[PDB]
């Protein structure tokens, strides 16, 4: 069940060793020293406007992108009451206010808002019903087949899969947090 | 106060999301479908050889181990008249009969026998005197300080702290039940 999940993911997808890129992180984000976790600060840091940095979206990326193959990583979201995670195109508009995070705008993400509302960030947003709140989420990228999927990485249940896409840009792991709370997002070691 | 215990656990220790590993579970144990609970059976299962499995001790482990950091989880023991819980080293002699569960053998555990006799499984065993019987037990690991502690998770009260170890191996949550009875051991998910 969980076991079947682990066997399936290990057979089919390459483990990506994701580390967060402080240079991309909106100034309201604190990336941990080990670059595995990200937290939202109360006050923004005073950081330069280098082209890589998100200036509007409360986002940070992985250091490395994907251009082909099947890849997965897992993110511990624990009890944090707001988070959205997935992948985004390298050429997302990092410097424009109010760009909706949607596949059309180079984002493939899902998560949680207001403690209990699960969504996939489609346009319009898709509401999800998950019998069990995930503590750890498996993100899955099949670049060739154009498929971004999410699983509960502990009990192996399927969370969501985006419609078929035809990727024309490299894809980054992306992480977004809006609220001030205690629990971090953490990229966990993967089998 | 339970309030102080709540604040303390939440400030200092990362909440471990513990799921029982059925491949480790001695064949006389039955792990629930959600792998949050374990019960002792009257008859063993007939299973294929597995290196991970406890052959002698009536034990099951968590799926994940700890190699650094401060971690806690909380176990519902209910009115069950016999149980022992804690952590053990990854390299405990799983396959060997008659190994005493003690710190020298890779185990740091405490619990209940015969309804009313609480013990820490030191060598010798140290008898505990608990003003009230717990129904939920908080297990606390601080890997750097070598500190394994047990608390009454409802009212915050201290149950037992082992002499500080110098851990040189990854640590698993471990769970042992000997006796036949209706109340399972249950891991309460992250609050
Ligand atoms: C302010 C902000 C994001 C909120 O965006 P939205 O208000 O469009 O809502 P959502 O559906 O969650 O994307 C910065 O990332
Ligand atoms: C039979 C058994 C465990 C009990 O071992 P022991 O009989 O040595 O007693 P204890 O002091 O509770 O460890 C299988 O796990």
């Amino acid at each position: 069940a969980g076991a079947a999940y682990h066997e399936w993911k290990m057979a089919l997808f390459k483990p990506a060793d994701v580390i967060l890129d402080p240079d991309t992180a909106n100034a309201i984000l604190l990336v941990s020293e080990d670059q595995r976790s990200v937290q939202r600060a109360e006050e923004p840091r005073d950081l330069p406007d280098n082209p890589e940095r998100f200036e509007w979206h409360y986002c940070v990326l992985g250091c490395e992108n994907f251009t082909s193959g099947r890849h997965y990583w897992e993110v511990e979201v624990g009890d944090r009451k707001e988070w959205h995670i997935g992948v985004c195109s390298k050429n997302v508009e990092r410097k424009k206010g109010w760009v909706k995070m949607t596949p059309e705008n180079g984002y493939w993400t899902m998560g949680l808002t207001d403690g209990n509302k699960y969504r996939a960030l489609t346009e319009p947003r898709t509401n999800l019903k998950l019998p069990e709140p995930p503590r750890k989420v498996g993100i899955f990228l099949d670049y060739e087949t154009g498929e971004i999927s999410f699983y509960n990485a502990t009990d192996g249940s399927h969370i969501y899969t985006f419609p078929h896409a035809s990727f024309s840009e490299p894809l980054y792991p992306v992480f977004r947090i809006l609220t001030l709370e205690p629990t971090a997002l953490t990229i966990c070691p993967i089998p």
